[PDB]
């Protein structure tokens, strides 16, 4: 009797969930718990037919090519990515802007948007002449890896979650997917938000504050920045799991940093476990990218992200407490 | 080896529109693209001015011309081998003399030579429908283009391929990036907005005081060689007929085996790929008017009136496939 577990899940429509917890409970299966939870939540085995065995063999399927070697761009990533996800498209503000077909993509791509990540950068995998940028030619060389491999596992033995949508569901589905997890290549974080900010600025609402979205462009910018600020919200949860995030990604880095000193490479930033200031860089990454991001994003749902941007805040502040004048 | 000294004599029309690209197929024992790439960088000694040994040359070229299908009948090694040579003329346009560095000759012709290597002879779209390997890794998008791209360069990795070995680190770099940049403008679905960027660039040109084209930044310049090799890729109308109606007959075959393809899995067959119910004639009027036709006016108008005669040789060879419809 897991019980633990299952008190642990009700709080998966909350921000600041017990991730590493359920990582711990589930036996390393965060991602495979935290995506039937939010199936069963969101009514969406039976709104698009999904039989449950074949959910839970694919997810199984898709959380063992998760890297468990991996310190940051791993199962644990993956599922707190799905589930701010979720919460971000339970938003007041985007009430009835969403399709049921669209909300399905945007928790599918959260879930395969880092699937088999070597945890080593873009620029890495370029600078190594490594196989995954020469297929790739360089571009969104990660993301496009992450896309493919979470189609082609539905190919396997009752893995195919999608078999009993019609054939323009899938259709439209798999585009929207390429089109979330391709906006999640950092290289297209200052284009994005431009976008965002374009929006925020034009946005039309009812009487009672919910957005209006009439076009595909428009609906797809949206939940290609949803995403991109779920992939980037790590600095708008409760400290205690920030640290951890924090914690990890530094780990990642300084093992990048470890194979790039071996092969006598320039260590890249951050990288350099011998010269690197994590809290200075923490406090750098919301100042110029996570703040701009969230600001712009409560802008266009204004006010229901208030609590997660004071959270942002609030860290903000803590990290630049730890570093002496 | 009389028949050495007829292909020689063949490739003395290197930088000519209107080269015999099938005879030097035949001629060459089919490595057109192999012998004109060969030509090519003689004479225009990029041999020497990146230090290519010419046997990695050669070894390079039989193995990129190799992974050209030898079955498919339009996008085989005669059309890499037709479009590097006409990248080649392009490149010597009087409008753009001393315009482009050595690095960049380098890889427009490079990027002509692998632009549609390891084309299986179906479309994209047919292997989007199909739900093919090549699209699942490529995420539906410029499948096969980027395909052609990581085999051109994979093959430089084989033993003796590799004839950029003596080029420099921030070399290589700028080669690569020029040519993932041109062959990925060959997408005929960047077509209509690469065309359009064309036009506004020839209503804003700048010419030096040499009458040569002003590009002095690397957007400029790219653009420049991407509508170049894409014009190479599209010039088959604009050569002399009796080479134009060859090529017309391949990429009908080619179509029609897709339609067959199409046919024998229930889908809708693709337009023009019905052997049972296919125009050809109209589709080559319409594919001028629509397509190519735009492109290249608007080419012959960024260096005018460099490429009068090629319009003209389109405009007639339109007039002619329009006269066999009524
Ligand atoms: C101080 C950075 O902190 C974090 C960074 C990240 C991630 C998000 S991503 C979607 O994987 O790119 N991230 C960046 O945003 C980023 C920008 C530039 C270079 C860079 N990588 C290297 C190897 O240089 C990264 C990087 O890996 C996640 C969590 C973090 O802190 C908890
Ligand atoms: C009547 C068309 O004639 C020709 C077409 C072409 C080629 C050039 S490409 C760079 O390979 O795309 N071409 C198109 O431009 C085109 C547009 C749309 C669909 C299409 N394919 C299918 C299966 O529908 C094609 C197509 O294969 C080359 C030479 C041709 O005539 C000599
Ligand atoms: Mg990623
Ligand atoms: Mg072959
Ligand atoms: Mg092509
Ligand atoms: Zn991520
Ligand atoms: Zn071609």
């Amino acid at each position: 009797q897991e019980d633990v577990l299952a008190k642990e899940l009700e709080d998966v429509n909350k921000w600041g969930l017990h991730v590493f917890r359920i990582a711990e409970l589930s036996g390393n299966r965060p991602l495979t718990v935290i995506m039937h939870t939010i199936f069963q939540e969101r009514d969406l085995l039976k709104t698009f037919k999904i039989p449950v065995d074949t959910l839970i063999t694919y997810l199984m399927t898709l959380e063992d090519h998760y890297h468990a070697d991996v310190a940051y761009h791993n199962n644990i990533h993956a599922a707190d990515v799905v589930q701010s996800t979720h919460v971000l498209l339970s938003t007041p503000a985007l009430e009835a802007v969403f399709t049921d077909l669209e909300i399905l993509a945007a928790i599918f791509a959260s879930a395969i948007h880092d699937v088999d990540h070597p945890g080593v950068s873009n620029q890495f995998l370029i600078n190594t002449n490594s196989e995954l940028a020469l297929m790739y030619n360089d571009s969104s060389v990660l993301e496009n890896h992450h896309l493919a491999v979470g189609f082609k596992l539905l190919q396997e033995e009752n893995c195919d979650i999608f078999q009993n949508l019609t054939k323009k569901q899938r259709q439209s589905l798999r585009k929207m997917v390429i089109d979330i997890v391709l906006a999640t290549d950092m290289s297209k974080h200052m284009n994005l938000l431009a976008d965002l900010k374009t929006m925020v600025e034009t946005k039309k609402v009812t009487s009672s504050g919910v957005l209006l979205l009439d076009n595909y462009s428009d609906r797809i910018q949206v939940l290609q920045n949803m995403v991109h600020c779920a992939d980037l919200s790590n600095p708008t949860k409760p400290l205690q799991l920030y640290r951890q995030w924090t914690d990890r990604i530094m780990e990642e880095f300084f093992r990048q940093g470890d194979r790039e000193r071996e092969r006598g490479m320039e260590i890249s930033p951050m990288c350099d476990k011998h010269n690197a200031s994590v809290e200075k860089s923490q406090v750098g990454f919301i100042d110029y990218i996570v703040h701009p991001l969230w600001e712009t994003w409560a802008d266009l749902v204004h006010p229901d992200a208030q609590d997660i941007l004071d959270t942002l805040e609030d860290n903000r502040e803590w990290y630049q407490s730890t570093i002496p004048q």
